[PDB]
């Protein structure tokens, strides 16, 4: 569900804080971020899903929201 950090989850969550849904950890169409399944390849890096790559506080995301790079994501801890 959420165990704090939370770079140990594989949710099916491509949604954020604002509504938004998930880019995909694939692409670069509204931003070319540089966070790749390549770039972390033992990060669950699919789809559009919720994640925290680096040692970030909380899943987050990549906005397909030219105005929103990326913002985090509304998982309950556990």
């Amino acid at each position: 569900c959420y165990h704090g950090d939370g770079q140990s989850y594989r949710g099916t969550s491509s949604t954020t804080t604002t509504g938004k849904k998930c880019q995909s950890w694939s692409s670069m169409t509204p931003h070319r971020h540089q966070k790749t399944p390549e770039n972390y390849p033992n990060a669950g890096l699919t789809m559009n899903y919720c994640r925290n790559p680096d040692a970030d506080k909380g899943p987050w995301c990549f906005t397909t929201d030219p105005s929103v790079r990326w913002e985090y994501c509304n998982l309950k801890k556990c």
